[PDB]
Formats: structure tokens, C-alpha cells, sequence
DNA sequence: TTGACTCTCTTAAGAGAGTCA
DNA sequence: TTGACTCTCTTAAGAGAGTCA
């Protein structure tokens, strides 16, 4: 099995490579009518992506290193968390974008949490709009707002009460 | 079926049958430390479910009627909305449970909206905790809260900024 | 050992359609 | 005509593994 020192070396080579990705400045809603700035380190749109990186889906990538003649591979956003527990409350831990930008691999924009926690950040009002996430959001979720509901609760007769 | 009269007849037959489902009282968090009461009309756990109803999945049902000698079938929660547009902004409209109770078929607990709007209600703070849904939530979402994040954003070196 | 492709899978909110009696 | 089963599919946040040179 890979030693802790070997895992730290994978994390270090991953950081070295991702740190050379293009850095894109984005202005983002924080909630409460305030605006902030995030700096995303974005994997390229097409090959080559960077040393060790390859695309396995439209917005999916993997990181690969060969150690002592054995090929090891990880989801490209999971590498910062290789020294962390991989489940919690019986749920698998997932890499969760606080910047809501899939191509971004900035580890300061990622956290490690259940898929439900991950998804729920899409609707959070944001760090200045009432976020209650213990690991605080970096921005208001892209789907926060009144929604676009087509039809509300209704009945034709009188068979029901709320 | 095709005619407005035929569609109204489907909605009315559905309301009459669902109106005879057992009414189960559920006390729910509203947000803001307050609690409310919802009355769900719950489809039975096993056959028979009611005239026109059949189970196609662990928590999926369909409603079926024979019109003009032809069988017409719908998802069991979609029937209240048969006269509404079936898409919005190019996204499919879905039946969305405000009571977060799949077995419930109370149309006063249903709305008609995109799958994203639907999902997002799971994390809403609720009608007394800051819900901004234009079609208002009936309760705080079951997944609202601080979360259980295992690891937050972090780096080993000095290559990244927020 | 490495790059650039290929495939299918998970989850939890939702769907459509066929086989028998 | 009605009932009671069977199967796979959609979406958008996420995954693992194979082939070839
Ligand atoms: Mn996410
Ligand atoms: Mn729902
Ligand atoms: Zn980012
Ligand atoms: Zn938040
Ligand atoms: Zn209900
Ligand atoms: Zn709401």
C-alpha cells in the first residue's frame, strides 16, 4: 500500500501541476446584495490537460501516478483529500466545489462531504446571505432564488385540506 | 385524453379516489423554531392502492384510465397538472412534494416545477425561516442544516489563493 | 510510465412503457 | 376494462476501470 509519505508526494505533485493551470478571476454573488471575487484554477478544455491528467467524461477527469511499477488513479478533485476519512454517517465522501465551477481544481475551492451536502450548496443564500454550513460557502449558490414554479398547489373539488 | 372535458374528468376521478386515501397527520419544522401540521393523503403500502392506481417502483406509482377504448397512463402525482405546460425554460416540469412525503398524493401538497427547483426545496430553511420560493414551501427542507463536512478547503504548499 | 481516448456506475429527486391475468 | 406486477430511463451533483502504443 502507498505510505503516508508517498500519498503526500502525490498530493504535492498534484498541487504543483494544478497551480500552473490558467487562473481565472470571477466576480460572484455572496448573498445580501454583496459581490466578491474567486480565483479558479481551470483545467484546459481539451488535451493536453497537464502532467498526470486525463478526461474520462465531458466534465470528469482523473489523476494517475505510477509508483513502484503500480498504476494508481484517482478522481481529479479527490486528491487533496487522500489523507482524510472517505465516508461519514455511512455516506461516501465527495469532492464538492465551493466555486460551483467543475473545471476548477483549486483546492482552496473544494471540500469533502456527502453527496447530499454537496448538492445542497447549489441553493445556499451565501456567506453574506445566511449560510449555515459549518464549512462556510464561498458564494451564493447558482440556483438560489424564488424559482420558476409553473403551477402551485390546487384542487378542483373540496376533497382535501392542507 | 385529448379533450379538456376528458382531462377535467380524469382530474376529478383522481381527486375522488385520492380523497379516500388515509389522512395521516405529520408535524413538521417550519423554520424559526416553529412547528406546523400537514395532513397527507397517503397511498397504501401494498395492493390494492385504489381505482386506477398501480405501483411501478418502490416509491413510484401510475394512474390509468380507459378513454375512447384506449388506455391512457400518467405518473400518479402528475394528474393535477394535466392542463399546465409540460416544460419551462426548456426544462421538463415535475411534480414536486412540498410535504417531502412520496406516498402523499394530496394536491394541496404538490407543485409543478423544474427538477432543479424541486430538488432545491430539500434544503430550504422553510416558511418561517426565510424561504424565498415564490410558490412558498410548506415546511423546512429535511436536509437543511450545517452539514457534516469531513474536510474543508486546504493546501500543502503556497501555489493557491481563494 | 505516460497520454488520450473508451466504457459503465452512484444518488435521490423525478419519469415512460411492457407482461400477464 | 381493471389490477398487479415487470423493466429501464432522466437529471446534475458526483465516481471506478479498460485499451493501446
Ligand atoms: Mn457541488
Ligand atoms: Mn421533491
Ligand atoms: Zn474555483
Ligand atoms: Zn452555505
Ligand atoms: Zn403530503
Ligand atoms: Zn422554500
Amino acid at each position: 500500500a502507498l505510505t503516508n509519505a508517498q500519498i503526500l508526494a502525490v498530493i504535492d505533485s498534484w498541487e504543483e501541476t494544478v497551480g500552473q493551470f490558467p487562473v481565472i478571476t470571477h466576480h460572484v454573488p455572496l448573498g445580501g446584495g454583496l459581490q466578491g471575487t474567486l480565483h479558479c484554477y481551470e483545467i484546459p478544455l481539451a488535451a493536453p490537460y497537464g502532467v498526470g491528467f486525463a478526461k474520462n467524461g465531458p466534465t470528469r477527469w482523473q489523476y494517475k501516478r505510477t509508483i513502484n511499477q503500480v498504476v494508481h488513479r484517482w478522481g481529479s478533485h479527490t486528491v487533496p483529500f487522500l489523507l482524510e476519512p472517505d465516508n461519514i454517517n455511512g455516506k461516501t465522501c465527495t469532492a464538492s466545489h465551493l466555486c460551483h465551477n467543475t473545471r476548477c481544481h483549486n483546492p482552496l475551492h473544494l471540500c469533502w462531504e456527502s453527496l447530499d451536502d454537496n448538492k445542497g450548496r447549489n441553493w445556499c443564500p451565501g456567506p453574506n446571505g445566511g449560510c449555515v454550513h459549518a464549512v462556510v460557502c464561498l458564494r451564493q449558490g447558482p440556483l438560489y432564488g424564488p424559482g420558476a414554479t409553473v403551477a402551485g398547489p390546487q384542487q378542483r373539488g373540496s376533497h382535501f385540506v392542507v
